[PDB]
Order: structure tokens, then sequence, then C-alpha cells
């Protein structure tokens, strides 16, 4: 009988934001490297030799998605996977030179995407936006 | 020589996380059987029946292929129907079924609870700002 106003539904806005993100990424950044792949590349630039489990916890990707990403980056020779010598049943991840090279290249394009993405907002609003969305994203903790 | 970026300042990163959170909350609190794009279409037909596929997609933010896939899927489930326009005899119209409205109503109750949990980290005033900011950022996609 009664329809709802989707403009007040956070999930509706969430889907549309991610679609916009997926569009901007494939248009301005890459059709080969996905954003979760970049996220993993970045985590390994920040902390070389990081445990695969820890990488997942850091960039917000589950254990299966991380395994998939690591496999794909590995196949492309952007990433090296090695057994943790101390804990033989743990895996450590390091970027190759080409992996670092890909990460650097994409970062230039991403910087352009983000300016496009954030252009509708004033500077003070951008900070607020970052804070609010992160807090709402943690609602599924 | 390696310089990592702060993902907390990347709107696309936050976008992915938020939608991940959305997807999780939807499948646990709302439905494993009906997706959120499917509900959006159902809801769009509750608001103004007689919309065609093209307009509905524009309403709920679904591109040509996706809206076509969602509508067809809803059709197969028996939640949605098609009918010829009396005026433009070739332009087909979308109409809800008894079951479609029943599904729409049932999920709405569940959705309201999901939204309480989803928006709980924010104060009421922050929620209004959140809706505005995210809508404007989402519209950056020309």
């Amino acid at each position: 009988m009664a329809a709802v106003d989707l403009a007040t539904h956070p999930g509706h806005l969430a889907r549309r934001l991610q679609q916009a993100h997926y569009l901007l990424w494939n248009t301005m950044v890459s059709e080969e490297t996905t954003s979760p792949q970049y996220a993993v590349l970045n985590a390994l630039v920040a902390e070389p030799g990081l445990d695969q489990r820890t990488v997942g916890e850091r960039v917000g990707l589950d254990r299966s998605t991380i395994a998939e990403v690591v496999s794909r980056l590995g196949r492309r020779g952007l990433l090296d996977k090695v057994r943790d010598p101390q804990d033989g049943r743990r895996s450590l991840l390091r970027l190759t030179d080409e992996g670092l090279r890909v990460h650097r290249r994409l970062g230039v394009r991403i910087a352009r995407m983000n300016q496009v993405f954030l252009a509708p907002l004033a500077a003070d609003e951008q900070a607020v936006f970052f804070d609010l969305i992160r807090r709402v994203a943690d609602a599924a903790e």
C-alpha cells in the first residue's frame, strides 16, 4: 500500500555509491586491476612481509577474497608469497618490482578519480564525509 | 622509495566497505531470497504503477542491462507482470502482482530494523548530513 522514500535508506545510497565507484574506477583507473587488488598492493607497500590474514583484516576483505586476490596478483607476478619461517603454516606477502610499479602507476590515476569523486563537496564536508561513512560501515561489526 | 596511501581518505575504499556492510546486513536481517535491487524495483512500482522498464531503472539507479535482469528475475518469481500501454501500443508497462506487494510489505518491516542497526552509529543530525553527502558524492558519476 505504502512505498518508502529510498533517499533515506542507507543501503540504497550505499549501492549507488559503490556503482559510481565501480564506474569511475574502470573508467579512470584500470580495467585490469580491481580496487580490492590495489588495496592489497597498498597494504604491502606500507608493510612489506605482512601476514596474509593481517592484510585481510587491514583492508576489510574476508579470508576467501584475500586468497583470490593473492592468487591473481601472484599470477601476474605483482606479488610474492612465502612461508613464514617462524610459523610454518602462515604466509608472508611481499610485492615484486612490477607490483610496486603497478601500485605507483595506479596511484596517479586514483588521485584524479578522488578529486572527481569529492569535487561536489567543500573541504570541510569531505572530512565529515570520511568520518560518517567509516562509522556507518562499521555498523556490521 | 615506496609510498603507501591512506585508504581512510579514499572515498572508493569507503564505498566498497559500506556496500559490503550493506550486503552483510541485508542477507542476515532482511532476505537471502530477494536482493536489494529487486526490492527497489518492487518499491518503485508501489509508488507509481505503470512505469516502464527504462524509467524504473532511472528511478532506482540501475543501468539498462541490470534493470532488465532484475525485472526478468522478478517476473520469473511471479512478483511482477507486464502489460501493453493503451497509448503507445509497443511500450510495455510494469505491474506488481499480489505476491509482489506481499513480498514488498514483508521485507519493509525487516528493512526498518536493518536501518536502525545500520544508522545506529550516527546521531539523528549526523544521519541527515550522511544522506546528503553520500548522495552528492554518488552523483559525481556523470
